[PDB]
């Protein structure tokens, strides 16, 4: 409700669980990949090569499997 | 006027009363569900798959019946 | 001027004297309405459905007639 | 080169001298009119009809005539 | 770095040297001319007509000949 | 916190690595982090140019980094 006390248990579960995710873009861009780390503004995600992506342009993030805290 | 104070009243009634919405996009991609949660940042919606939004990129919220303030 | 001073007397009076506009948003969209209340940070637009629209994602607010300030 | 040190006086001063100014949106739209005020988020861009825009929907103000 | 330390001298350096830069907008514009001043929002840019550029609106600033600091 | 960002970003410019960098209007960039600082990224080539992090996407470099 106030801060970032979902956003934040969200994806350290995603990122403890090594859940396979879609990362979609404001350009409409989907990644796709493992969520290693992230602060404030940015996320690595991992794959084949990997990307530091800013948080600006996400849209969504979908785990490939229904996930919970 | 101050604040949080109608998109935080208007949202929990929402997730309280799990109503359908769908959210639309900045980029004109159309989201559907129901709020599981939110904070300062991201809205959870919740569907068949269910998805993390960051509110940035959302345009506009429209539910799916009238809700009451 | 300073900060706010501007934005809310704009949207209170629109909002208080119940005037059609027509709300412009940042990807083209035109949406049309009458300002049901509003925060810092989102306008409840009601009309045929109503929704919650993110200011983030606005450009222009233009009434359907001139207004003092 | 802080706060709107630039941006306050150069607003302030078109609204003054009230010339006609080119407001071009982000999206590529076009705006025009006059500043008859503004705060730290939007710019009344008076006309045939008035219109609230936003500061962050704006790319570039660009006036008629020369501004000091 | 932190904060403007990078930001603030390249800009500074570019309108006192008066190169002629080139604006890529994040809508895909070029807008060249020189800067004449800045401040925390906007970029001026000089040039036949002159107009006051929202930096939020900006992706990159290309200078003619390459600079030092 | 930017207890990743800043670090990553710092090891891009101290081992000076090729880095793709897409713009989130679909621009790709290239070339090598010279400097950055809160708001900008200086990124290294033929062309000189400042990049806006607000109008960066993705970071993406040449070959496989890690961040002690
Ligand atoms: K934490
Ligand atoms: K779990
Ligand atoms: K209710
Ligand atoms: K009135
Ligand atoms: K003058
Ligand atoms: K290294
Ligand atoms: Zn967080
Ligand atoms: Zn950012
Ligand atoms: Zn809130
Ligand atoms: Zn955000
Ligand atoms: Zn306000
Ligand atoms: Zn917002
Ligand atoms: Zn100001
Ligand atoms: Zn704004
Ligand atoms: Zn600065
Ligand atoms: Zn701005
Ligand atoms: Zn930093
Ligand atoms: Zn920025």
């Amino acid at each position: 409700s106030k801060g970032h006390s979902l956003a934040d248990p969200y994806l350290n579960t995603l990122r403890k669980e090594r859940v396979p995710v879609s990362i979609y873009l404001v350009n409409g861009i989907k990644l796709q990949g493992q969520i290693e780390s992230f602060d404030q503004f940015v996320i690595l995600l991992k794959n084949t090569v990997s990307q530091m992506v800013y948080k600006h342009a996400i849209s969504t993030v979908v785990p490939s499997r229904p996930v919970r805290l």
